[PDB]
C-alpha cells in the first residue's frame, strides 16, 4: 500500500542523509525508470499547511477522472503526515511511494513524483539545514510551490533569492534559467475586495509585487531581477482562509465539511491548475529533458555537494555582515600600514638602521591595530578577537619581508 | 483635538528626517517636559494589525477610570490610521499628541508616550529603512511591542537580532543591557491546546522558544544569547485570531460587536497588562532616568547617527554572504601574488631586468586572478567583477611597489647599459 517515504534525511547533528535504497525503488522500477519526470514539490516557512495540502494534491492524483475528486466531505485527510501544534512535523523530504502516469496532450506518457518538504525557519534548524531542503526541492521539482503566509514580504523574497542561489551554486554552469516553474501560493488571503482569490488576483497582485522599475531602489530592483533570472514561468495564486476551525481545532482530521466553503471553491481551482495533463511539465536540467532513472542521478549528485564543503555556508543576516565589517576592516588596516611602511622604506627611501625601522613598524602596527579597532563593525568585540589576531600576524610578517628589503639598501 | 504626529520621515529617496517643531510641541509643553516618561512602541513586520492595536491602547489610557474602558460596542475604532488592504499604511514613527500623565502607586506623576510604528519588510523599504525604524523605535521606547503574526520563527529572532545590534551601534557605550521591556505579542495564535492564550502561556512558550543551551548548534545559541542580553524583561502574550470579519470584511471598521469575544477578552487582559500604572517602566537611558526633553534631545542624537553615515549598511542574508565570500578570496589571490613575488623580488634576492620582472609579475598576476575566479561564492560572477577589478588594481599597485625595490639594487642598470652598448 502506498505512503509517504523519507528520501532526505536530516539528522540531529545536521547532518543529510539519502535513503538511496529507498529512492531506487519508488524511481528505478521498470513501469517509471525511463519515463520523462514531472515532479512537483511545495517549501516555504514551517507550520503553515504545505502536507495538508500536498494531501489534497494526492487525492486529486488518484481521482483525477472524477468530478467529485475533492472527496467524500466526511473522510478525513491522510497522506503525508500533517497536524496542529507549534512544532514542526515533516523533516527533510519525503516522496510519495506511488508515481502517477499521465497523458499529457500531446499523447506523451510522463511520471509525476510528489514531493513534501521539512519547512524553514523552525526552532531546531540551521540556516544551512533550511536553505539545503528548500535549494534541493528547487533543482529536482519542475513545479516549486512556494507556500506563504497572508502576504509576500520583502524578507520572503530575499529568503527565496538566498536558497535559489545556494541551488545555483552546487548546479552545473548553464547559458538557460536554472529553474522551471515557481507558484507563489499566498494562504490566508485577507482582501479579496483589493485583488480576487485565485490565479487572476494573484497573477495582479503578483505582476505589482514583483515590478521593476528604474525609481526603484537597487536593492529593490536586484531582488526581483534575480526571481525573474531563475525561473522560467512565475505564477501566483490567492487562497482563502479555511477557516478558524481548521486552524485552531485540535480534533480537526481534514473533513470537508469542517472546511470553509470559500476555501474548498478555491482549492477545487488550484489543485487542477497546478497540475492538470496539460499543465505539468517535465523536468529538465541544462536544456534536457530529464526521466525518472536521471533524477535519482542528480539527486545523489546534488545531496553529495551539499554533504561536503565545496561550496560556501549560508549565514543569517547579523554573522554574515559581521564578517565582511570584519574582513573591510582587517584590508582596510593592513593596507594602512603597508603604504605607511612604504613611505620609510619604500625601494626609492633610504637605508633605515635596523633599530629605527623596529620602532617605526611598531608605532604603524599600533596605528592599524587603532585604526582596526576604531571602526565599528557589527557582531561585538569577542567575534572581532579573532580579526584582530590574523591583522597582527600578517602585519608581524610583512615586516619581516620590509626587514629584508632594508637590508638591500646597506650592501 | 487630539490625533496622531508624524515625528519620523522616511523619505522616498530613504532618506529620514524628524519633525523637531512636531516632536518639540509635545513633549517641551510646560506639563510634561520636566516629568519622567514612559515610551510604549509597537513594531514589527507590515499590515499585521500594530496600528489597530495601538488604538485600543488610546482607549484604555482616555477611560482608565471608567468601568468599561473597553468601549462601546457600537464604537468604531478611531486615533492612529489603520485598515485593510496588501500596502503599507503607517510609515516612519508617529507618536499620539496627547502625553497621558499617570501617578504610579509610589506618588508621582509619569508622563506616557505612545508610538506607533512602519510595519518591516514592505515593498516600498530596503532593509536600512526597516532596521532604522525599528532600531530608533526599540532605543526610544520604555516597552516594545513586538508584533508577530501566528508564530516565533527563526527568522524572527534572526531581524530582531539584526535590528537591536543596529542600534546598540548607535548607542553610547554602558556596561548595562541597552534596552528594558520586549514582549513578543503573537497575533492569530492557533494552539490554545498547547500553550493557552494570554500571558501565562506566552511565558511558557517563550521561555521554551528562547533558551539558551551551551548544546544548541552555536548559530541557534547565538542568536537566543544576543536577545536575552539586550533586554532587562522579556515576556509573551498570545493573542487569539479576531475572527474573519476583522480580517476579511471590507465594512469593517474596529466595532467590538464584530470582534471574535475570546480576542476581547485576551485584549481585555494584554492592554492593562501592558499599560497598569503599576507595570509602567520610566525610560532610562545608559543608567539614568529619562524626562520627555531628554527624550527629545536622544531622539535628535539617534536620529543624527542614522542620518550620517558612522554605521555599517545592513544587508539582505544574500548580499553579506556574496561581500564576505569576495572579500575573502580577494585576501588570499592578494596575498597569494604578495608571497610569490617575494620568491622572485623579495629584498634578499638578486636584481632581475625589468624585463624578466615584468613578464614574472604578468603570469603571477593571472595566477591570482585564476584562483579568485575559481573560489566558489554566492552571488554570482556578475557580483564578483567588482571586487575582481579591485584586485585585479591592488596587484598593480603592488607590482609598482616592487618596481622600485628592484630597481634601488641596481639604479645604474640603463646607463651602464647604454655605455656598454656602444
Ligand atoms: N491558517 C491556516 N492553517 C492551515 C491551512 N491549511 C492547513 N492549515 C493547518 O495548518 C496546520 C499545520 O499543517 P501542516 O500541513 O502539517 O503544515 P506544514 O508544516 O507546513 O506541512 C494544521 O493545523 C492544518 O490544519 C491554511 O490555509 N491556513
Ligand atoms: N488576522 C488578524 N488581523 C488583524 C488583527 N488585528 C487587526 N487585524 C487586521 O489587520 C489589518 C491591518 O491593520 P493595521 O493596524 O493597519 O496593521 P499595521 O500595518 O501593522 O499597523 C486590518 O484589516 C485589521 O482589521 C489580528 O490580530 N489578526
Ligand atoms: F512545520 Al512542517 F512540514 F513545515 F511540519
Ligand atoms: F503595514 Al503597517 F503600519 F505595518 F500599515
Ligand atoms: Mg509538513
Ligand atoms: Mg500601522
Amino acid at each position: 500500500k502506498a505512503g509517504p517515504v523519507q528520501v532526505l534525511i536530516v539528522k540531529d547533528d545536521h547532518s543529510f542523509e539519502l535513503d538511496e535504497t529507498a529512492l531506487n525503488r519508488i524511481l528505478l522500477s521498470e513501469a517509471v525508470r525511463d519515463k520523462e519526470v514531472v515532479a512537483v514539490s511545495v517549501a516555504g516557512a514551517f507550520r503553515k499547511g504545505k502536507s495538508f495540502l500536498m494531501d489534497f494534491m494526492l487525492r486529486y492524483m488518484y481521482n483525477q477522472e472524477s468530478v467529485d475528486w475533492v472527496g467524500d466531505y466526511n473522510e478525513p485527510l491522510t497522506g503525508f503526515s500533517w497536524r496542529g501544534g507549534s512544532e514542526r512535523e515533516t523533516t527533510g523530504i519525503q516522496i510519495w511511494s506511488e508515481i502517477f502516469l499521465i497523458n499529457k496532450p500531446d499523447g506523451k506518457k510522463v511520471a509525476v513524483l510528489l514531493m513534501d518538504t521539512q519547512g524553514t525557519s523552525d526552532s531546531q534548524s540551521t540556516l544551512r539545514d533550511s536553505a539545503t531542503v528548500f535549494a534541493l526541492s528547487t533543482m529536482i521539482s519542475s513545479i516549486q510551490v512556494y507556500n506563504l503566509s497572508q502576504n509576500v514580504q520583502e524578507d520572503d523574497l530575499q529568503h527565496l533569492q538566498l536558497f535559489t542561489e545556494y541551488g545555483r551554486l552546487a548546479m552545473e554552469e548553464t547559458f538557460l534559467k536554472p529553474f522551471q516553474s515557481l507558484i507563489f501560493l499566498v494562504r490566508d488571503w485577507s482582501f479579496p475586495y483589493e485583488f480576487s482569490y485565485g490565479a487572476d488576483g494573484g497573477a495582479k497582485f503578483l505582476e505589482k509585487r514583483l515590478k521593476v522599475s528604474g525609481n526603484q531602489h537597487e536593492e529593490l530592483q536586484n531582488v526581483r531581477k534575480h526571481i525573474h533570472s531563475c525561473f522560467t514561468n512565475i505564477s501566483c495564486f490567492l487562497l482563502p482562509h479555511p477557516g478558524l476551525k481548521v486552524a485552531t481545532n485540535p480534533n480537526f482530521d481534514g473533513k470537508l465539511k469542517e472546511i470553509d466553503d470559500e476555501f474548498i471553491k478555491n482549492l477545487k481551482i488550484l489543485i487542477p491548475w497546478l497540475l492538470s495533463p496539460e499543465s505539468l511539465d517535465i523536468k529538465e536540467i541544462n536544456g534536457n529533458k530529464i526521466t525518472c532513472r536521471g533524477l535519482v542521478e542528480y539527486f545523489k549528485a546534488y545531496i553529495k555537494i551539499y554533504q561536503g564543503e565545496e561550496l560556501p555556508h549560508p549565514k543569517s543576516m547579523l554573522q554574515a555582515t559581521a564578517e565582511a565589517n570584519n574582513l573591510a576592516a582587517v584590508a582596510t588596516a593592513k593596507d594602512t600600514y603597508n603604504k605607511k611602511m612604504e613611505e620609510i622604506c619604500g625601494g626609492d627611501k633610504p637605508f633605515l638602521a635596523p633599530n629605527d625601522l623596529q620602532t617605526k613598524h611598531l608605532q604603524l602596527k599600533e596605528e592599524s591595530v587603532k585604526l582596526f579597532r576604531g571602526v565599528k563593525k557589527m557582531g561585538g568585540e569577542e567575534f572581532s578577537r579573532r580579526y584582530l589576531q590574523q591583522l597582527e600576524s600578517e602585519i608581524d610578517e610583512l615586516y619581516i619581508q620590509y626587514i629584508k628589503h632594508n637590508d638591500s639598501k646597506n650592501i
